[PDB]
């Protein structure tokens, strides 16, 4: 599945790069978001993967399908080492640059015959003049700077070699900078975007497994309270809520069906002005509502379930939805409540669409999301294969296959 569940679709000369030169026949959703941002937008990213694994595409593709340069910052010498090795393996010229390297090899790289140039930090900061005329004469593709949690000072394993990183952006301000590391402190996030000079950078942050979420598919049974009823105990719920409605119509069918039960909530959607969102927000937070109704940022720590009433709209939105729930680690629960009528998977809906490409990436998400919806398979298994790597699947351990993970693990651990 090359361009198939991606927007914008990757083009069939960047499929065929792909394939050639690193031996994969798809990028996963973040490594395409990666690579699309550093290619046409010229856009700083900092971008968190938890596992570790999966970001070395994220630079290294680039230069490779642009023909041109790309430079890697990190302490790590021995894995700098062993990556140079594995690119050269796959015909990509590659070097490891420091203070011990032959000018032979220095005008080799003047030239432009390298594709991918690993430095450490200290070097980095030691010849600036040099990174500016490669990119004078050649053109960097990105600069990566690995292990950037190593900028912050208020981290466990600050390196000072990182701190005059923050000049690069100073010399080559037209030059993305792509900041990678497996911590998701906000905190260290936003060190490193300050730290770097980065420029309204896009932050992803994936490869996680949430092994305290707990994911149900049911099927509606058309009554909005008979269907809403399980999830309730005068009458609330049995923590904080947020309940996911595809249309705003159906956001306002849900709220006042749960009002009929005297339940505090609040719609959220985006015909509101900004300031009653945000009162909706910190009413939420401080649990004088309990429930959110919304049409998509809701923050809060200790929500407990989530409910798409509705199919939703692809798995990248459900995705993002469903990990707004439990972030303080506690048990919490996600459920969907869907039918095949329902309008997200509606195809009629995409006949007008005039864009051909558009409209296929419409038709494989909807079709997506319809067969994890009616799988009798793993719902954390699927939602990993979709979204990371094999290495970052293998990573998870101690929740799929158990009770707790899944309805369809739970049905296969009871008689069947
Ligand atoms: C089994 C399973 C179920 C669900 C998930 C998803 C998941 O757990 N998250 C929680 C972590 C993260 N969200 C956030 O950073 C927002 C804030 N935030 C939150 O709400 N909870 C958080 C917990 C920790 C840190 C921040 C949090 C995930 C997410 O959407 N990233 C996207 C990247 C993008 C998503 C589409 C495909 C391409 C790439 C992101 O970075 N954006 C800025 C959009 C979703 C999963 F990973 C595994
Ligand atoms: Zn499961």
């Amino acid at each position: 599945s090359g361009s198939d569940f991606l927007w914008p679709a990757p083009n069939e000369e960047q499929v065929t790069c792909l394939k050639m030169y690193f031996g994969h026949s798809s990028f996963k959703p973040v490594q395409w978001k990666v690579i699309h941002s550093v290619l046409e937008e010229r856009r700083d990213n900092v971008a968190v993967m938890a596992t570790g694994y999966g970001k070395s595409l994220c630079f290294q593709y680039p230069p490779v399908y642009v023909g041109k340069i790309g430079l890697v910052i990190s302490p790590l010498i021995s894995l700098m080492e062993d990556q140079v090795l594995q690119l050269k393996m796959s015909n990509i010229p590659a070097c490891f640059l420091g203070s011990a390297q032959s000018e032979n090899v220095l005008t080799d790289i003047k030239l432009g015959k390298y594709r991918i140039v690993y430095v450490t930090p200290e070097y980095c900061s030691g010849n600036m003049g040099l990174l500016q005329q490669l990119e004078a004469d050649i053109g960097i593709t990105l600069i990566a700077v690995d292990e950037a949690h190593c900028i912050s000072e208020w981290g466990h394993d600050f390196r000072d070699s990182f701190r005059k990183l923050g000049s690069l952006k100073t010399a080559l301000p037209m030059v993305p900078i792509v900041a990678l590391t497996a911590t998701a402190s906000s905190s260290i996030r936003e060190d490193i975007v300050r730290c770097l000079n980065l420029r309204n950078p896009q932050i992803t942050c994936t490869g996680f497994d949430r092994p305290n979420l707990y994911l149900e598919v049911r099927r509606k049974t058309g009554n909005i309270l008979q269907d809403l009823q399980p999830f309730l105990v005068h009458w609330e719920f049995e923590g904080p809520t947020i309940i996911y409605c595809p249309s705003r119509k159906m956001t306002q069918q849900v709220t006042g069906e749960l009002r009929k039960l005297n339940l505090s909530c609040g719609t959220y959607h985006a015909g509101m002005s900004f300031s009653t969102r945000k009162d909706i927000h910190h009413r939420f937070v401080r649990d004088e509502i309990q429930c959110v109704i919304a049409t998509i940022g809701i923050n809060k720590a200790d929500i407990r379930q989530v409910i798409h009433y509705g199919a939703p709209k692809d798995m990248e939105s459900y995705y993002q939805e469903i990990g707004r729930a439990g972030r303080d680690g506690l048990q919490s629960s996600c459920h969907v409540l869907w039918a095949p009528a329902d309008i997200n998977l509606n195809r009629h809906l995409l006949t007008e669409i005039r864009n051909e490409k558009f409209r296929l990436y419409k038709l494989k998400m909807m079709a997506k999301m319809e067969k994890y919806l009616h799988s009798s398979r793993c719902r954390r298994q699927i939602i990993l294969s979709h979204f990371e790597d094999k290495q970052v699947q293998k990573a998870s351990l101690g929740i799929m296959g158990t009770e707790k993970c899944c309805d369809n693990c739970r049905s296969r651990l009871d008689h069947c």
